[PDB]
């Protein structure tokens, strides 16, 4: 049976390379970066996955940059990196080896949806809450995702921990240094991004959030244009025509549209529908991006009060995961924020 050693530097740790034995290799995903693997730690038996990406000797890989940073619970992390051969002979590939997690919150919600049904909010709650810390997490240090899609949120659905990955489209972003409109995938990409604003901000991410949680209550996405244009359509019939300020405060330069009148917010979603979960989705999903709550603020909302509640366990009878152990880096953006959002039972 095939065991595979490489010498990969700890992703957190000090920079000495260090002999990494892993076994039961298979592939688990890909995309145009390249493939993902899942292999066994000889180690301690630890199950990881492994990302290669093909390195450009040009330029330093951001991804890697970027992940080697981050400390969270609510984050992918990486364990180590190293570098191999691969397919295109000649040239060089940089393996990340991240924490291994079985399920996305998009294949929990298509589950559901297969069955015509739509995932207990509980869940909903659970999952976006814990969204909304990892990207606290990440904008406090100015760094922006890009890309948050319901496929990009890993799951143990036993636990219901939720981490965050796929930092390849991440960047930090500085005031006064233009960055590209083309990003984000296009049924969460934001209408700033749609008016092609160059200067946007972290506020783009948090659009984002708010189209997975519309979403998850929907059963499919809000949002399915078939181009930027058409995408700009698909939103205008739920939000209406962007007013000349809200164009203004999206992108500075960028039309006479039909004249379309908001839909009514309650009538988006399902009969039933928490009002708390539509009053959060209608505060996020706004065209002026300021007007746009944080991710902090969003983690205090009253929708999320049921998971602040003493005597709340997950369905499967277990406690919940680690929702209160906040960080002085975590609450910098508005620290009064903690009497609301770590309750007295959490303190002690
Ligand atoms: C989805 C995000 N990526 C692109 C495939 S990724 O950055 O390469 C990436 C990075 C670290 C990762 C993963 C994916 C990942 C994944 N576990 C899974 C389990 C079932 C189906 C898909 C995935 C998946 N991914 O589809 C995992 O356990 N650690």
């Amino acid at each position: 049976s095939k065991v595979t050693t490489v010498v990969a530097t700890p992703g957190q740790g000090p920079d000495r390379p260090q002999e990494v034995s892993y076994t039961d290799t298979k592939v688990i995903g890909n995309g145009s970066f390249g493939v993902v693997y899942q292999a066994k730690l000889c180690d301690s038996g630890e199950l990881v996955a492994i990302k290669k990406v093909l390195q450009d000797k040009r330029f330093k890989n951001r991804e890697l940059q970027i992940m080697r940073k981050l400390d969270h619970c609510n984050i992918v992390r990486l364990r180590y990196f190293f570098y191999s051969s691969g397919e295109k002979k000649d040239e060089v590939y940089l393996n990340l080896v991240l924490d291994y997690v079985p399920e996305t919150v998009y294949r929990v919600a298509r589950h559901y949806s297969r069955a015509k049904q739509t995932l207990p909010v509980i869940y909903v709650k659970l999952y976006m809450y814990q969204l909304f810390r990892s990207l606290a997490y990440i904008h406090s240090f100015g760094i922006c995702h890009r890309d948050i899609k319901p496929q990009n949120l890993l799951l143990d659905p036993d636990t219901a921990v939720l981490k965050l990955c796929d930092f390849g489209s991440a960047k930090q972003l500085v005031r006064g240094e233009p960055n590209v409109s083309y990003i984000c995938s296009r049924y969460y990409r934001a209408p700033e991004l749609i008016f092609g604003a160059t200067d946007y901000t972290s506020s783009i991410d948090v659009w984002s959030a708010g189209c997975v949680l519309a979403e998850l209550l929907l059963g499919q996405p809000i949002f399915p244009g078939d181009s930027g244009v058409d995408q700009l359509v698909e939103i205008i019939k739920v939000l209406g025509t962007p007013t000349r300020e809200q164009i203004r405060e999206m992108n500075p330069n960028y039309f006479k549209f039909p004249q379309i009148k908001a839909h009514p917010w309650t009538k988006v979603f399902r009969p039933r529908t928490p009002p708390e979960a539509i009053a959060l989705c209608s505060r996020l999903l706004e065209y002026t991006p300021t007007a746009r709550l944080t991710p902090l603020e969003a983690c205090a909302h009253s929708f999320f009060d049921e998971l602040r509640d003493p005597n709340v366990k997950l369905p499967n009878g277990r406690d919940t995961p680690a929702l209160f152990n906040f960080t002085t880096q975590e609450l910098s953006s508005n620290p009064p924020l903690a009497t609301i959002l770590i309750p007295p039972h959490a303190r002690i």
